[PDB]
DNA sequence: ATATCTGACACGTGCCTGGAGACTAGGGAGTAATCCCCTTGGCGGTTAAAACGCGGGGGACAGCGCGTACGTGCGTTTAAGCGGTGCTAGAGCTGTCTACGACCAATTGAGCG
């Protein structure tokens, strides 16, 4: 891959995910992931 | 009775709208020089203005009759939902060419002879 990690935040993944699946990645990192606590969430 | 629901009620960040600050430099505001203008104002070939004598036809009937109105028949009109699924705008991105910038020639307006 040309360059090599990207950074991003809770609030712009839910909508931006249709442009970040046009790119593959070997290792998901995910910090304070507590963030993710309720399944009910469109996050 | 109980699981768990629908507010209460708030700060998360997104979006764009919307404001004010400090800069350049585009252009607006101040001015003469001077011209050339809107304007004032007499001139006589030409038509607004109104009678008299008069031509073209406006005016008020009688009633014939080629069309006009009602409003129900009856068979042809669009309604109507909801199946599939191609079109359609979003929208992400070029891949340039096309109209709009930067440097300087043919043709014009100004000067007066």
């Amino acid at each position: 891959a040309p360059f090599h990690v990207v950074i991003t935040s809770y609030q712009l993944v839910v909508q931006d995910v249709k442009y970040f699946q046009r790119v593959k990645w070997q290792y998901m990192v995910l910090d304070e992931a507590q963030a993710l606590k309720s399944s009910s969430s469109v996050r």
